[PDB]
């Protein structure tokens, strides 16, 4: 009950194309771009599909044979809106310093 409310609230400002940072549980934060926001076929509620900067995801934009977005293998992930912050989150990389 409380979780659905928290997820619905967090999703209101999450738009496809937004840069983002994903923090799932204990894991290291990972940045990418929002590729999907809304309901899916695999579980009820709101999901955020992310196209990650590094191959640190779990999918290729598809889950259970259903395509939701396009990306390379291991660059995609689906997480709950509460685990996603959107804003100016540029790619963590240093060319030369």
């Amino acid at each position: 009950n409380e979780s659905d409310k928290l997820n619905e609230e967090a999703a209101k400002n999450i738009m496809v194309g937004n840069r983002c940072e994903v923090t799932v549980g204990a894991q290291m934060a990972r940045r990418g771009e929002v590729a999907y926001v809304g309901a899916t076929k695999f579980k009820e509620g709101v999901w955020v599909g992310v196209k990650y900067d590094e191959p640190v995801g779990k999918n290729d934009g598809s889950v259970a044979g259903v395509r939701y977005f396009d990306c390379d293998p291991k660059y995609g992930g689906f997480v709950r809106p509460v685990d996603v912050k959107v804003g100016d989150f540029p790619e963590l990389s240093i060319d030369e310093i």
